[PDB]
This record gives C-alpha cells, sequence and structure tokens, in this order.
C-alpha cells in the first residue's frame, strides 16, 4: 500500500541522509534524450534515495503507466507518479498503479479540482506532493491545507529557473509542512543551503538519469 513518501522523509530528517526524489525521465522539456533501464535505475536508487518519481507522461516525458507499474513492482521505496493530475481516476491509475502519492500542479488547476484532488488523494491513504511556483500557487496550497509541498524552481510555462523566487516560498511556508525542493538542484552544497531553509526533501531526475552515481555525492 502506500508508504507515505513524506513519512519517510521524516525519517531521512530525523536520520539526517538527505531525503532525495529521484525521478526517472527519459525525456524532458528541459534535459536530453537519456535511454536508461527503469529496473537498473531504480534498483541502484533503491539503495539511497528516499523515494522515487516517476514520469507517465507520454509526450514530452516519455514515460509510461507501465514504466510506473513494473518500477514499483521492484522497489520497496516510496514512489509518485509524477504525471499531470487534473482527474481524480489519474489518482486511482497512480494507486492501483504503484504510486504512493501523485503530483498535483497548483498552475494547471483551479483551486476547486486541487482541493477536490488533494481529498481524492486523501482517501486512498496518499499525501500528494503539491508543486507550487509563485506567491499565487503558495497561497493556494495553504488555502487548501497543503502539508506535502513542492517548490518548483523550474517554470512550466517558460521553462524559467527562478531559484530566488523558489527560496522565499520556502520561507513562506509553515514548518509543519514537509518541503520538496524540485528543480535545479544541481550540488550537495545548495542542498544543505535549501536544507538549512527548511526544506525536506530534493526532487533531481536530469543529473541522476546521466549519471545516477551522483546521487551518492548528494547524499553527503
Amino acid at each position: 500500500p502506500i508508504i507515505s513518501l513524506n513519512e519517510r522523509i521524516l525519517e531521512f530528517n530525523k536520520r539526517n541522509i538527505t531525503a532525495i526524489i529521484a525521478e526517472y525521465k527519459r525525456k524532458s522539456p528541459s534535459g536530453l534524450d537519456v535511454e536508461r533501464d527503469p529496473i537498473e535505475y531504480s534498483k541502484f536508487m533503491e539503495r539511497y534515495a528516499v523515494g522515487l518519481s516517476i514520469l507517465t507522461e507520454e509526450k514530452y516525458f516519455n514515460g509510461s503507466y507501465e514504466t510506473l507499474r513494473k518500477i514499483a513492482s521492484s522497489v520497496s521505496i516510496p514512489i509518485l507518479m509524477k504525471d499531470f493530475i487534473v482527474k481524480e481516476s489519474q489518482i486511482d491509475d497512480a494507486y492501483n498503479l504503484g504510486a504512493d502519492t501523485v503530483l498535483l500542479i497548483v498552475k494547471i488547476l483551479t483551486e476547486r479540482e486541487l482541493e477536490s484532488l488533494l481529498e481524492y488523494a486523501r482517501s486512498y491513504g496518499m499525501e500528494p506532493l503539491i508543486e507550487i511556483n509563485d506567491e499565487n500557487d503558495l497561497d493556494i496550497a495553504l488555502r487548501i491545507g497543503a502539508r506535502f509541498i513542492g517548490i518548483n524552481s523550474r517554470d512550466l510555462e517558460t521553462l524559467e529557473i527562478n531559484k530566488e523566487n523558489q527560496r522565499k516560498l520556502i520561507s513562506m511556508i509553515p514548518s509543519n509542512v514537509v518541503k520538496v525542493a524540485e528543480s535545479g538542484i544541481s550540488e550537495r552544497n545548495e542542498i544543505e543551503e535549501l536544507r538549512k531553509l527548511g526544506v525536506n526533501a530534493f526532487l533531481i531526475g536530469s543529473s541522476l538519469m546521466r549519471n545516477p552515481e551522483k546521487i551518492k555525492e548528494f547524499i553527503l
């Protein structure tokens, strides 16, 4: 069932180990196309990662519901179907596939849809990672009572990485919400930095698909 990605993140926080959410994306609107083995990668990362973020987004991220399905089988660490969740059914697929949580992007969702999509995620026992980009997504995640927020430094619409803005939000986020700082994390230097800023987990992907061995240096 649902192995809270956030709880593990919480245990990693107590455990002092860098809670990093490893992403698996062969294709991406940002990075280059790097085909790897879904199982080799997941296998190598379940040995270190706090969880895996998997992109079942076929078009722009070249990922499948089967990839997610297979990855979830192969590992005993939390999984996050990272898609563009807009319908409660995706939560179902998500759940029935192997997700232990799902990605909700405040941008593309009305406050109503996000609020319910959250409610329906919790009905399944999962705590969706709610991704925010600005002062306005933050205030909504907050307004719907989010407990697991994801501050994306990378803008969907533009692909621009405002780390400055990213950290602002992190400052405006209550110390009870598990914060996952996504995008842009390149070094263990910034990790321990954001980590001082309260972020509990880090969603990395492209660097890890490039050279997964890299996570070994992040976890220090």
